[PDB]
């Protein structure tokens, strides 16, 4: 049957407490930029990949893989936790003007029928936003992808992602972030997971009006991701975004970027990154309860 | 009565997980190092420090104060939890060389009948080790100050610290800290507090070895202090110093030195700095377990 519910991705709260280790070339470079010798081998990714699922997914409600470097390799070794749930990437990134991923689309070599056949429940799909970009262009695509997992009794992830314009210099992230929430906040996704405003600095107060102006945007459960925030920030980011209308996080930089590079990897994922996940899941239940 | 007990600052499971926030004018420093206007104003330091024992206290078996800018206002407000004991600090230091600790001596302006009186349970004192610097003259010094603790029914802590020599360029850190194991390693003090060997960095069999090696020169109790020890790498620490030996550590910076010039304290005390000494408590029990 393809009856599909949010309850699968959340905790017993209600709360989205959900991990992200689907980075690609984006996380070849991280290793890099720790000093791991290059050129970093695909199996060191799969490798990270692989312990970070097992070690951590049971502090999540759903773990986020990528089919380039780990989802196969999760499900044979039953790396994923029983209480964890399974989101996959959807997603083909595209290089360009130097960057990884400089333009998204819709990953056609993915067979829904095969990964909900696996136990997944979720498909996930960035979006680059660009100001001077087609919105209808990117609203089709999301259309598509809604098809794609609806019609396979998957949830729909969207995550809109604000980039600088092609031509032009007027670049101000900050509506930028609001402008994409006003054009896909209402999509019929099943979830929104979205950039952090201000990037989690400054006063609580001025986050607060801030997330909940973007909360007046978004027709759909909400999430934020890490990706731009210190991990120290992060914590509060979440408590704030949640008082603001959003229901948890799905985030992993702030959770095992820093362990990257470091000796014994899986006593690191075990001593650092799983207490900071542990304790953003308290936060959202926590959060949960005061609605 | 003068009975003391050892039991009095572990854990149930026997292992120490303790918190120090004695730090002084190095504090000061650091808030000043992470952006905090100047002059940096002693309430800040009292403020921060008193918010830390009131946080992180429930998870420590025994907390670290110092009379100059929090011990009075720790029992004033009862900020140290229940289920924590009290270690005061009975070292005077001097500044010198463009240095805030140059030189140590006992605190002569400190009534261990009036801090036994508040429920304080053990004294702690800093010895600066120069191999040109005189032994005995170390030695008379913890002398004294084990009868100023065991005299009043107080456990005593020695916590000697490698500088490099006066005259000379002769310093192999390492070699020094066994030295200075071999002298004070059998001094009549309750508790050794030591630095980590190659600051916990490298291969984890080296370090096991270096661990071993200061171990078989330590007849009393051991733990490792964190300072040197990048925050990521001093869980590992812990649990190579335990299966070398020590039973738990005396830590501070890698707790909540990261959180330091962040706004809202309280908050990120309780979101970053809980849970790292929360998860080091946890290692502690595993390797109490262990033996
Ligand atoms: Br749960
Ligand atoms: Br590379
Ligand atoms: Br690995
Ligand atoms: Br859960
Ligand atoms: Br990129
Ligand atoms: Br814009
Ligand atoms: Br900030
Ligand atoms: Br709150
Ligand atoms: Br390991
Ligand atoms: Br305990
Ligand atoms: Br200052
Ligand atoms: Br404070
Ligand atoms: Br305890
Ligand atoms: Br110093
Ligand atoms: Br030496
Ligand atoms: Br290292
Ligand atoms: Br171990
Ligand atoms: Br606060």
């Amino acid at each position: 049957l393809n009856n599909y519910t949010i309850k699968d991705i959340t905790r017993a709260s209600g709360g989205f407490a959900m991990l992200a280790v689907d980075q690609r070339e984006a996380m070849r470079l991280m290793f890099a930029a720790a000093g791991a010798k290059t050129p970093v081998a695909d199996s060191v990714l799969t490798d990270f990949k692989v312990n970070a699922a097992k070690i951590l997914s049971p502090y999540a409600s759903a773990v986020l893989l990528d089919q380039q470097f780990c989802y196969r390799q999760a499900v044979e070794q039953n790396a994923v936790a029983k209480s964890c749930a399974m989101i996959v990437a959807a997603d083909d990134f595209i290089p360009g003007n130097g960057i990884p991923v400089d333009n998204v689309v819709l990953d056609k070599k993915i067979n829904a029928q095969a990964v909900k056949r696996d136990g997944a429940k979720a498909l996930k799909l960035l979006v680059l936003w660009r100001s001077d970009e087609d919105a209808q262009q990117r609203l089709n695509m999301v259309k598509e992808f809604n098809e794609l997992c609806h019609s396979n009794g998957l949830l729909s992830i969207i995550e809109p992602v604000v980039r600088p314009p092609r031509c032009g210099d007027k670049f101000d992230r900050e509506q930028a972030i609001i402008d994409a929430a006003k054009e896909l906040g209402d999509s019929g996704a099943d979830l929104y997971k979205v950039e952090m405003p201000l990037y989690g600095k400054g006063a609580r107060s001025d986050l607060l009006t801030a997330s909940q102006r973007l909360n007046g945007h978004i027709n759909m459960p909400w999430v934020i991701l890490s990706s731009g925030v210190d991990e120290k920030l992060f914590p509060r980011a979440v408590r704030v975004a949640m008082e603001a209308g959003a229901s948890g996080f799905l985030a992993g930089r702030a959770v095992w970027s820093s362990v990257i590079g470091l000796p014994d990897t899986e006593l690191m994922l075990r001593d650092v990154s799983a207490p900071k996940l542990q304790r953003l899941g308290e936060i959202v239940d926590e959060m949960m309860g005061k609605r």
